[PDB]
């Protein structure tokens, strides 16, 4: 017995300077008709109102790192980070996280300065999320739509969409922070429409046959070359720059130092760098994430049991 | 009798999140040998230290709008904008503005999210600045190097380089704020080297023959389409996006509204839009600047009179 997804949210402005989500959320709050389907209506939400008003990523702390049960469960004070306070409000709205009152699904919208194109980031290999990616791929022949599987190191999930029972992040790049490109705005807008379409089909009892697909699974990060003071001593090499999801073999160049030397990848295996040179990641000490490209088998999601 | 340029500054980080200038200044402060020529040594300066540390454009007020004689001459208080306070310090260092103690030349480094490529911005048609552009063009066949003439509306100049007797801005895009691309870092680094080379030749008494060249002269700005509340109602049209310095004829599309309508250019004449969709300009109400492409005749700069 398939349970329909009836309480569905689309969050924009989780990071205040990521403009597609910001303006789609603002627009939908004024024009919700677009998020309505026969079986359900998705609720638009501006996730970080103060960061959005200020057009910056966050005020005190990254909102997308503030939604752990520890943060949500903590006893409020006045001296809490704004984003911690806002996380609690999203917990009331979309959760509480880990309980049966949580929303069925949260779609969280993101932009990156990296040349990722269309990427879905999933914190688990839940088969519904893989079918969703597959659906978007099929709906857009010739458009890459890649799934980046980013499982939490251990126990606690951190993100805005993790508040809901399930959720996914739709990330689109490249786009400078604080800039709204018409091309990415429209494309993101159409892909959200398609994601809602998919939830409707699901809700209507559509059978989703098992299938196989390539996904990219996180191996971990590589930091920028630094001085003994952790200041940049170089940046991403021109031959790596803008080459997200392309293979990176050992011995290939990954940085150019200001001194003019090349730094080479010293790994044992070919990997697939993603989120190469993202502005928000400098302070997280991440020049890029290494991923392994793996072919997974996705079980069927059928209305009835065969 | 030609006066040599002996007190020459290169400023980076005038805007704290414009990374080429930030990292070139930081690097040169550690490795000044690069800025030395036989006749002079250029002083590297991080223009906005606090904005740079915070990786944002400015703290209180745009530093590059804070260097008017009015601001510089004002009586200090504790409640002055940080950037006003910093402007006064740059006035002490590189000026005082309008006096004989000012530096001979300030080269101010900038990055834009607009697809400008290499642009020199000059606040006057001083012939030395035009020869400099011409020199850079000749030194880089096949590389656009365009001169954008931006004369102050009326009396008071506002910018960091206006503190010196003469100066120019070297702007390079596209680059997201807070991102350092190896390609733009290297190119900017080589162009600064060439600008210093040029000052050396000048200093050595080189004759600079009169010549003609196309420049782009500011006509003014066009703001983003807005609601009655001044919130975006659209963004730069995909056909205009990334087309800086290309001709824009009346009737051509300049915006796409969220409602799906196109907004068309209603001007009487063909213009050349520049700084199309710059992040820092949203709040200045500027989607792009209109310029006229005009061919000017540049007088000779000769060691002796013919
Ligand atoms: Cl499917
Ligand atoms: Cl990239
Ligand atoms: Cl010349
Ligand atoms: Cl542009
Ligand atoms: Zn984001
Ligand atoms: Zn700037």
């Amino acid at each position: 017995s398939r349970e329909p997804l009836l309480r569905v949210a689309v969050t924009g402005g989780t990071h205040g300077n990521e403009m597609c989500g910001v303006y789609l959320a603002r627009y939908w709050l004024q024009n919700p008709g677009e998020l309505q389907r026969p079986s359900f209506s998705a609720m638009p939400v501006l996730a970080n109102p103060a960061a959005t008003a200020a057009c910056c990523r966050y005020l005190d702390r990254d909102l997308n790192r503030s939604c752990t049960l520890t943060f949500l469960g903590s006893t409020a004070t006045p001296d809490d980070p704004y984003e911690v306070k806002r996380a609690r409000e999203l917990n009331q709205l979309l959760g509480p996280k880990g309980t049966g009152q949580a929303f069925d699904f949260t779609l969280d919208l993101h932009n990156t300065t990296a040349n990722t194109g269309v990427c879905l980031i999933s914190e688990s290999n839940i088969s519904f999320n893989l079918h969703l990616c597959h659906y978007l791929q099929r709906q857009n022949p010739g458009m890459p739509c890649r799934l980046f599987l980013y499982e939490p190191a251990g126990t606690e999930t951190f993100s805005v969409e993790s508040i809901s029972k399930n959720g996914i992040c739709l990330a689109m790049g490249p786009q400078p922070q604080g800039v709204l490109r018409a091309d990415l705005f429209s494309r993101m807008r159409a892909l959200v429409a398609s994601i809602l379409d998919f939830i409707e089909l699901f809700n209507q009892g559509m059978d989703l046959p098992a299938f196989e697909m390539d996904i990219y699974r996180n191996l971990g990060s590589v930091d920028f070359p630094r001085t003994a003071d952790g200041d940049l001593a170089g940046t991403v090499h021109p031959q790596l720059q803008d080459h997200d999801f392309e293979p990176l073999r050992p011995g290939e160049p990954i940085f150019k130092l200001f001194s003019g030397e090349d730094v080479l990848y010293e790994g044992d295996s070919i990997v697939y760098p993603v989120f190469i040179n993202e502005a928000a990641y400098y302070e997280k000490h991440v020049a890029f994430l290494k991923s392994e490209k793996i072919r997974v088998t996705v079980p069927a999601l059928l209305r009835l049991t065969p």
